[PDB]
């Protein structure tokens, strides 16, 4: 039984250095929401240095719809930039995970999820699409023959249906146990009390802290952390 | 005897439409100095529509040196973005031509020319590097085994050594004859009166005008306009 741990990098924030020592996959910003070519270049090198799988963390450039075509184009632009930077160093970009609001909206909007999946596919069919467990992005991914991996969160509360409870409450290190529960037996205790089934193939480790202690403690609690090799 | 004509596009300016009807190669902006992913996406489609060779027009993001490493990284970022957008449409990016100040400075600074050439090579060794005739960029290109094409200008005055006279005077449609002279016999009458030898493998057509008349008139004057197939 293996589990993949991923962290967002290329934002210049937090300590990407130490976090790359305890994570199996990296999601590198592509210059829109954060980072730049030079930062992307240094993140890739550090990633290969630690044997971490290189992945892109594309983002968007009051819910005004941005046509799927535009998102598709902007996604290609970002992941193609990183893939080229990665290959220049003899590295290979292995996955793509949307960032923030793009990720959040693609989780519920089929059209947006579809746009992102198509872009990942158009870049390289062998790329693994990472998205929130049980969301539209996972659906879009498998819809196009893309290997897809579902993401779960250690510090977030889940509903009965298996999705997250809207931030706040929808307008403690119990996280460990929740994380261990999802990875080991694919289920999580919802805030409603009922058990909800989940895929949990990768857990997102927040490094923006001293929140680095939880990361290492999570691994101590853990069996075998490894990159997605589907 | 063939000649290649190129035009800068993806800047939203001028009439890229009509210019793509009389040019053999296109240099598409990559989102830094101008353009964006969507614009790049539409330019590529129009390029394949007119059978025009797709090329990148990367730029920089009081001559303060930007380390070659940075330029290298930023160049990869831009041309990799366009190459991915191009391939997504079943197209192929064929050449790279630096934009404005980056082009202007790489013409004289070996280190900068070297950085750009290495980036083009790291992206795809089969890419044609385009630079000012007799400049450092052409040298850097052939230095790395890259097919290189020298650019000449119809509306600019040349010196005896074969380089351009600094803008203004260095702090008429005679252009046609000058252009015909360079393409047909590889030489140009300098403002000093002496004949200067040049490679002239491609001429840059300014479409930012009614300067489109000169473009068509240049072709009327011309034999066989074709893309670089070295």
């Amino acid at each position: 039984m293996k589990i993949d741990l991923n962290a967002d990098l290329g934002e210049g924030c937090a300590s990407d250095a130490e976090l790359l020592t305890l994570v199996s996959s990296a999601n590198i910003a592509c210059g829109f929401h954060a980072g730049d070519a030079q930062i992307m270049q240094a993140c890739v090198r550090e990633a290969i240095k630690n044997g971490v799988a290189i992945g892109a963390h594309p983002s968007f450039p009051s819910a005004m719809q941005l046509p799927p075509e535009t998102v598709y184009a902007q996604t290609l632009y970002q992941i193609g930039a990183l893939a080229t930077i990665a290959r220049a160093q003899g590295g290979v970009m292995r996955h793509v995970k949307p960032h923030g609001m793009l990720y959040n909206q693609a989780a519920k909007e089929a059209q947006l999820a579809d746009a992102i999946a198509r872009a990942v596919y158009a870049c390289d069919p062998a790329l693994i699409l990472v998205g929130l467990a049980g969301s539209e992005l996972i659906r879009a991914g498998k819809q196009y023959g893309l290997t897809t991996r579902e993401e779960v969160f250690a510090d977030r509360g889940y509903q009965a249906d298996g999705s997250l409870v809207p931030r706040s409450q929808s307008g403690e290190e119990q996280a460990l146990a929740q994380t261990l529960e999802m990875v080991q037996h694919g289920r999580v205790k919802s805030i409603t009390g009922e058990w909800a089934t989940v895929a949990a193939q990768t857990v997102c480790l927040h490094g923006d802290g001293h929140a680095l202690a939880f990361a290492r403690r999570l691994r101590s609690a853990f069996i075998v952390v490894a990159a997605l090799e589907h």
